[PDB]
């Protein structure tokens, strides 16, 4: 179908597709089956920070969850991206939710990918950065349920006038540029993303999270997507 | 029609509708009328980089073109671009031909465009980076005669394939993503594109030039633009 | 007689040495009298935000004050900076109370320095940033009565544990590194800086204010400086 | 003893402290003899690429060296550098000649370090670049044989006016401010560093080598360090 890459943060464990018992973070390559997976004591309420990071020189895909004054979760995995994804694809946030249900908001989005080739200086890079969204965002693609303009923030899921969220939607956000990725002849190829969101909700359990993704150019939601998949992947299998 | 802001580098004086009589670099705002130029002792055959540069700031626009080894041109104006410009723009770099002919390569092409806010590092930002261009530039809105792949190179006018330029050409090449550009409520915006190119001309007199503009998000081409409106404008008028 | 140049914010003016009557922001290039300034609607208590951003092609320096929800205090000035200044120089912050006082505290502060040549972006540069002041910091050098670690602050003049300001004090923290602000063979020297600060005092009336600097490697405060002087000048010529 | 890390160039094995029979490039922690190496297939008389990159969340160190149409040598180490280094630290490189000998010429240097932290992008940053080396370098602290300004290069180990290179030479080029490499409270402290590098021996057998390093701010070269030890360590445990 299309390709996905992406860091997932399960607010709702799913022990019916392997999910861990337990709030946790994780690396999704091409399934919805975490190749690797850390614990997450999440934060109601509050604002929180996550950084992703990759290097072609690792080899070694990260992430980095925390909250001011707050031990911080963190999750890698050793994944050669240029076999797993084309060669130009487009990135962005995705969030969705359940029977549960949590609001998803995203305060500020940043990311960087540079290509510097066999010859220094002689690199290629793209940088785009929001601290705050605006009315009306015309570089960021949004599909489903995502709404930008409240408060100046991006609420990937639907809410209701009052503050309270809502169950079953999916939204997600995309960067209308096609960023070119990796290259058949770059000795270096690195990418990073950082992202505030602020997870509050009024049921005690909250569904299902939030994930920075990576996919194909022409990437469109999946059918069926709303929950334990994200926006992200059409099946468990 | 469609509203553009450039900096344009006439080769060729077109004293019929203003340009002095020597190669200048300009300021053109709305009108292929440029409020003002600066001399410009142009080099056959040799890269030349070109820095364009405004800040909210000082309001003042600026260019500055030189060669390695060489005298360089500069020209500033005072414009506040905010009532000329509309908040969403997309950027990119134009070039044509018309009796004489030139080429027109693109070496390598960069920009910023910063909107730090009345709060301070609550700014937006964009910066994007191409030091060779592949064969197929996803990112890139090609227009007119625009081809890539040639040595890693962006020909904005055409050439035949022995490597001589052709005549009544133009091609024009753009960011896939629109850039806000400038707010209603910031303290300071601000914007740099600095692009590395090479005017080699067959002929003793090379026409007409390379400019690095900005417009309104769905601009294209206009009819009849060939030659000395240089794929911005439609008519000297 | 070290050579020096800043952008000074006066919140006492000291009629007689050419302060108008209201608080002003100012360029003062190589004497504490202003060459250039513009009244600024200073606001007790709240933090603020400084932009101070000069290039070589425009030859303007200008600056911005900045409260959130309010207008901004602009000025220019067209200065060659490489006639005043020297080829190497540090950089940094000072302020200064007399008989009146107030707590000039630097919330953050970084700076940008680019020295851009002819050839494919072959330049040299230099970047720095804090949102946080330590305890100890090693990389600022500190004059005066200037402190590190407070509430992660730097606080150029003294202040008593309870928060009280204090009268005739004088403080300056520069940068440990010298910058390279020009070069005679650079085709553009850009520098921007940026800053916050809070001003508060118990006072119906606050003394004297807080001034961007840029002086020589070797350069320390000179002597009788606390008041009106701002820790930059020896005399008021 | 001060302490001090380093990625270490190789141009000559020495088999009896443990360097492989090929020239190899390497990870040195606290000590000379490697932790880890990857074989080189260096290139006599061709500049090179060093690319270095490190960051909190992988721990894991690592670099790839690199020359224009061939394979890039690469390799990795995962080493927490907090555990290591002090908390501030100064960066710089390192080469030297012994009984044979080669010429380490430095065409270009650039360094980047971060200390993103829990908050919205509350951090502290540093970096700089060069892509020429003027003829007195007032923010390179030179340590030994090193020499600036001939043909903008950085020469860390002596060469004559012809441009033969010599025998027993040592030579280190320390950036002028310390670096705060890590902090107890950041939630990721990524560094990274880029450089080129020209070897070329008249001989059959160049030696010995080039080493980005990190170490103490007070550091300075250990006695008897030319040869093996590329002017870093005083002994060879
Ligand atoms: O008004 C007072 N007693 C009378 C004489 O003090 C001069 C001010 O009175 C002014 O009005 C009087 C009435 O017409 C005149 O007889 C004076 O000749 C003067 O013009 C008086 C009473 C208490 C004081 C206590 C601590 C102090 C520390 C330093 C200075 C000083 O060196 N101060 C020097 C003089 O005071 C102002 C200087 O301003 C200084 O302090 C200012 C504080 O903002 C700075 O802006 C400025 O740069 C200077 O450093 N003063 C005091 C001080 N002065
Ligand atoms: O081979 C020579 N004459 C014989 C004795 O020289 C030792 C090498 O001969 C080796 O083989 C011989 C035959 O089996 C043995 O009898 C020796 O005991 C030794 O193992 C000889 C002839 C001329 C020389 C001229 C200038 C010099 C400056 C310094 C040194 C030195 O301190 N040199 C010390 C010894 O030479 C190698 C050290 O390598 C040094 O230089 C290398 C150059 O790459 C570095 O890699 C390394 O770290 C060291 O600094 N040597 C010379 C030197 N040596
Ligand atoms: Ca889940
Ligand atoms: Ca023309
Ligand atoms: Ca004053
Ligand atoms: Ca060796
Ligand atoms: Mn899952
Ligand atoms: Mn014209
Ligand atoms: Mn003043
Ligand atoms: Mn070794």
């Amino acid at each position: 179908a299309d390709t996905i890459v992406a860091v997932e943060l399960d607010t709702y464990p799913n022990t019916d597709i392997g999910d861990p018992s337990y709030p946790h973070i994780g690396i999704d390559i091409k399934s919805v089956r975490s190749k690797k997976t850390a614990k997450w004591n999440m934060q109601n309420g509050k604002v929180g920070t996550a950084h992703i990071i990759y290097n072609s020189v690792d080899k070694r895909l990260s992430a980095v969850v925390s909250y001011p004054n707050a031990d911080s979760a963190t999750v890698s995995y050793d994944v050669d991206l240029d076999n797993v994804l084309p060669e130009w694809v487009r990135v962005g946030l995705s969030a969705s939710t359940g029977l549960y249900k949590e609001t998803n908001t995203i305060l500020s989005w940043s990311f960087t990918s540079k290509l510097k080739s066999n010859s220094t200086h002689e690199t290629n890079a793209l940088h785009f950065m929001f601290n705050q969204f605006s009315k009306d965002q015309k570089d960021l693609i949004l599909q489903g349920d995502a709404t930008t303009g409240t408060d100046g923030n991006l609420e990937l899921t639907r809410v209701s006038s009052n503050g309270s969220p809502q169950g079953s939607s999916v939204g997600r956000a995309l960067f209308y540029a096609p960023v070119h990725i990796w290259e058949s002849s770059a000795v270096v190829a690195s990418f990073e993303a950082t992202f505030t969101f602020l997870i509050k909700s009024p049921d005690s359990h909250p569904a299902d999270g939030i994930a920075f993704f990576i996919s194909n150019i022409d990437s469109s939601i999946p059918s069926g997507s709303t929950g334990r998949l994200l926006g992200l992947f059409p099946d468990a299998n």
